[PDB]
């Protein structure tokens, strides 16, 4: 009688390569998680241009077994400190949440 099910997640946090100006970067990542229990959150994304853009779901009606899908593509002209980062919201009900709203590191800047 011995055995777990670990689950891990990538979407956890974001990671990118060398970019130079004049050149034009696509990253996409994936979460996935099993949930048993039927919660609606909502997520939003901040800054017009650079984000998780693509078919970003999860203010809909859907749960942590659904999926989120997060694309960010980064193509600056000129070394340039911008930044962008995912937001998380509290559920509706009064579900057991330990201090909530989980921040995803997103490091991208432009090249010289």
């Amino acid at each position: 009688p011995m055995g777990l099910l670990p689950l891990k997640v990538t979407h956890t946090t974001l990671c990118w390569g060398s970019t130079k100006l004049r050149t034009d970067v696509r990253k996409s990542m994936q979460v996935k998680n099993t949930a048993d229990k039927r919660l609606v959150i909502r997520l939003g994304i901040q800054g017009p241009g650079f984000q998780l853009v693509g078919t970003d779901s999860s203010t809909i009606t859907l749960q942590a077994m659904e999926c989120r899908s997060v694309v960010i593509n980064f193509c600056p002209t000129v070394c340039g400190a911008a930044i962008g980062a995912l937001s998380f919201y509290a559920p509706p009900g009064a579900h057991n949440s330990n201090q909530p709203g989980l921040e995803i590191p997103l490091y991208g800047y432009g090249g010289s």
